[PDB]
């Protein structure tokens, strides 16, 4: 489990793994990316870590009261910033109602934007409190997320373009792939670029995914040919 | 707090940072690599990590005993497993006296003469692990932003040089990525069957070559991504 | 003990042992055209026991919630949840729970109930749930199934499963109790026992067994250097 | 951590797989499989799951035992009954100083005078050992990898044959559960050669595993598409 | 997080640093000061301190409120005692509805036209203090470490650049003894009667002036130091 | 309330004031300075801070104890750090006894013939830590006003008048800044292998010196301020 | 925080200190005398203790109501009685809005013309006592040090000068005792009829009079004492 | 109730008054100074403040515990830190029986014990305590704010006996002036130093002639000194 987001001047990315744990022996795929559409009115993305029976009925519940136009729910709220609220009572509501303690306690990454709104993203913690993506702060992480931390923070800022905030995000995942196995391909990802709210730009990376077998064999081999040629060590 | 060692085929490669939690308001520098010397006979190095009341306490109650010849100390004993069992005896014996909050991690390096290189990871359980060919480095502390360029260019015969190369750049991360980590370092190069201590270093803010291969590993991974193929996701 | 469920984009399949340390590891909550609910049970008998009939008891009762009145699947699930915390409250005793079935106005759901009450639903990614002892029979649901494989084919990979089972542990055993449930059929008609006297899982255990023993001889010769 | 070790007619197969889980988020590559020989004398093999302190322990007490004589250990043991004993007293000593702790060991291989034994020591000490009816122990995660063990090694299986009925086990299991992990260490003793030289390291990039895999594979969905249709009334 | 401001005759100045403490692994820089602007008729000044969820949903309540004009919000309450009221409202309201732990202080200084400089300190119970000539000077966050310099230097009659230069001289000695502070800095200065916005700087670790004003305070008070009498006890 | 001691190349340096918050309506003069001396062989210094009850309790037990030669005590200890391990011994002792209300902190610096220059701060679950040459300085107390000036000019090598200069002009900032610290002052200077109490010192309000360089340093401060460049942000 | 208002024959004195703790670590100097004038009309003085955040509260509606004449304000009262129900009904308004710890004591006294001096005590429910002439003073904050020396000079007929002397004593030995009281002062004499605010003033410790009524009267007391008939109790 | 005690170089002062509140109508006589003696080898005075029921339980288990050699008391301690250390433990005694700070109270404890200098102990109601010194040589309990200035201005540690005890007459009279639950008889006692004896132990009535002079001169004293200030320039 690693989601990350980005909200940059341009757009936002999501990259999601999938692979979860489940039980003491059960560990398996499911989704980590889930969308609420409404074509040309609003686009948000949210993004799981944690427990899974939490985030499923967190997801579940909100996708069912959108059917319901008498209660709040994600499709009638005016702004990002009550979406988050709504979010947040949601954690409050399904961790409450499963306890009896850390054990069903869940992160959640909200993102997107609402006609008449900019793009805005936030980072829900089991409190149901929340904070805001900034443009000092323009990325959120969730899961196991510091092996995948440098390169963003080497690469990454608000005004770095869509596609190489994207690129960024593969390369982060193939660093916390190949250094913890609790995070697992398929991945599943997004771009969104500003006022299209619009999903077509909506991925899942398999391991026979043809890009991002290249990108991670050019930055690896890249990576090894510059430490090769790096200056002798001097420490004298 | 981050701490590496490596053990390879030529030698070993030690890398601490020095910035330590002592209490939350109390954030400042502490030596994290401490030597245990026996000009021609041994060399073996211990890294802390945790607690810093109990690091410093296991560190002094082996470095006072180790100016008694009667008792079991680092001085006397005859290999590095045995180095392992005395440390793992005095961190139950720090622990137990001044009661998670008390725990530590340590890792111990070196030579003994007679035997070749040995590495080992001590738990607060006073249990430890020993490095391998298939596993031949351990991290102890905020480890995880450093892994990535071990896994990705160390292995068991990797030159000393280089593998003091990738510590700095583990350290680099780490450093930027995280601000409970930070310098000064204490880094130590042991070419196998040496028993020297001569190659160890103090890397402050001003050192010239930290300085340069920083810049110089951040410049070449910005050129690397500037130059991938452009995204095709579709 | 050991009970498998799948769910397929064209149905679900169930496929419950009857050995314990028989009795009923697979539960019906039936109303013809309107909904049909399968429970599966594992791990300690008087937990799960307690369970279900608290559940069918409570079916008799329409001024509470029970299963014949829940309007969806996941409220299905939210129902066990409540009563596996219910008993808990009230008194290791693990149990888990297998949910799968559809409720009118809704499509093919599946969950996994947990000791603590909570609970995971199957989705298209992970299509099939194990409880109790389900390792051995693991290995294959991975190799042939996936969301879109056919009821039938569905069956039969969990009738291998049981057969691995059967074969290498002994608190697993016959008779089973297994069912295809074909989408928006509301159906019991394709529920079964299997015992030891079954004709057809007599013929996939031998025809699966000579099958795997005739790959293996053909297999190309042992070259490790 | 998998391990599987099989008492034949023939001689003995060891497979051990290496993923090991060391301490919270490090799960790293361990080798699970060690040998103790004495040339045209004794052959023994050791492998391990559970804790690796333990375990790690263990092997090196064994290990810098057998330098001395004047202490009991695996080079100056008798049988391999005794070594079965001696492997015990060493898993409680190590298990009781480092008092979670538990660990199981597989014990395997021949001394001079003896034919082939093979023993499973669990982590109270004691231990049971193989017979022709029952000619394999595992250790570690190995249910999942059990079936197909059970279809096809008997007593009188050759050794590429039953080393073949690892390498599928593992398959299964590499497959089934992520705990366990390539590369895989694996090696045949025939009878009475006290050799240690069929010993393998089997990485990702090895052809032959690749290719049984394949073929094992292609083969179980051939045979389950060739069925007979589903008859249940 | 470290925010400092001074209320002067000729002035208001406000310095804030960026470090702040988002989780345990999650240590980011964050802007720490708020405008709220009417051209030619108000300029207010917000700066936070405390639990960042907290202080961030009591931000964007107030912005987003200051778009409904049937409301009452920052742009149209009539004095900085009405809008200081109605921060301590916003900090009750948010507080009730996440939950000392998600406790914040703020600061609120500026100028509403008809009215002079007013500057006050909120507190996590929604009630709050008014800076006077005789305290002119509100700090939140870690304040300990800048304040000699301010008590030192700091009159209600300091020069506005005097002012702001307190404030950095402050800002290093806390940058330098604590490492939850840190750059980069948000600073302005607001002159009496302007409703200007124009006098706010981001100064980050390269900023030419912080250099040069650090090294000579460095520089100045390690040449004090040397030139003291020798010590007589 | 506020102490700091400094544990320098050349020997330590030593300061405390004297306000206490003895209780609610109660704030008076009390020594938190106490020595513990043996001439030509040990010069043991205890700084205290927190509840008066347990600090004071403290330190007459472990006088009544360094009369009893049956008995553990500060008399008879082969280190330093046997002492700081008999401090943290007694901090528990008291704190059990008249049980966060009763909690204290201690430093505790010297010299014991045979060693050098130790020093040590206790904490109330009675583990401590010890200084190093990277953080050659301890603080308890209402310690943040005083110090920035230690970290600008304090260094293990900065000669001892001047590092008790540091701590008196720490001491001024926090007098100026906060009402809980006050005159007057307990001060002491140790050169390292001298063994002696000779340089220990009560500074009053009316102290010459302390009054020189409190108005020499506050003129220095203004001036610095005023010769500074003219801002420039534009 | 000490405030004292005397209602006499000639006038009204009063007196408050400045030293006020608006939060933990914040001691710092706040007026706690407020002046409502309306030259020829009024004169009226509100004096603060307590809660600081609830008195400037209080104080500020009530400035900005006098600029209200459609409503009830300090101005437009018909005498200091329908002030003191003013000042009363505020004291709730402030402490129901921001919610024992947002309690405040206040003094109010002067005059309206039309009716004699007037004097009230206002409590933190918002009910109220006046002074007569049996109880011609009132006291707010730490307030129990400065009492002796008002019960032993101070009396109804006492006139305006001595009154304010008798005030500044109680300072004097209020200042000397807790360290919450503290310097500046503000004080101010009201004669009788004048409706005049000429009297009000600032004392600081460089104020020559004040040093002058200080040391006047330690000196002085301290000569009584040496001036005792000698013990015997016997 | 007021009492205090005072330490000094060449003995001890003691006063109390007497009035107790026993419940709300229940204001009476009771004393609250007693004695330890052993002549030629012990006296210790323990002073009480707060509950009088736990008071009078407190000194009475100390009284009874006199009487039997083979348990620890007042008369078999080696020490006076010993004492303060047994009052503790009697004072947590008697308030968890009696819970099963309604029950707390405040003691003094003073005197000397052959083989110690004069010691004095503040007795709190958890049991712990501070203990008298140079900087702070003297205690209140009970009402003790309005006494408190005269003794801040007027005693010393080098204050002889005789103007000690009149500093702590004068301290009463005006606590007695302005405070009416503290109230006459008088307790007082001198105890000179090295003495061991309880002859200057006296009772003060209304009607005992040199505490009425005492009183007399000391308030007309206070008013001429009053009279002849010079007159107000604000
Ligand atoms: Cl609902
Ligand atoms: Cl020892
Ligand atoms: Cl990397
Ligand atoms: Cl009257």
């Amino acid at each position: 489990t690693y989601c990350v987001a980005m909200r940059l001047s341009s757009g936002l990315a999501f990259a999601s793994d999938s692979r979860t744990n489940a039980g003491v022996d059960h560990i398996s795929t499911f989704r980590k990316l889930h969308l609420f559409q409404q074509p040309g009115e609003r686009t948000l993305v949210v993004q799981s870590a944690g427990n899974l029976a939490t985030t499923q009925s967190i997801v579940s519940l909100l996708q069912r009261r959108c059917l319901d136009p008498e209660q709040t729910n994600l499709m009638n709220v005016a702004s990002m910033y009550e979406a988050a609220t709504l979010l947040g009572e949601t954690v409050r509501e399904v961790i409450n109602r499963d306890s009896g303690g850390t054990d069903f306690n869940c992160n959640l990454l909200l993102g997107g934007q609402i006609k008449g709104e900019g793009l805005r993203l936030f980072h829900i913690y089991p409190q149901g409190n929340f904070i805001e993506a900034t443009q000092d702060t323009p990325y959120f992480q969730i899961g196991e997320s510091k092996y995948g931390k440098p390169i963003i923070d080497r690469v990454l800022s608000y005004d770095t373009p869509l596609d190489q905030a994207m690129q960024c995000a593969l390369i982060s995942m193939d660093s916390t792939l190949r250094s913890n196995l609790s995070v697992g391909l398929p991945l599943d990802v997004m771009i969104y670029p500003l006022d299209s709210f619009s999903t077509e730009q909506q991925y899942r990376i398999t391991e026979d995914h043809p890009y991002f077998m290249m990108i991670r064999k050019g930055w690896g081999e890249g990576l090894v040919s510059i430490f090769a040629q790096l200056p002798g060590l001097k420490l004298g």
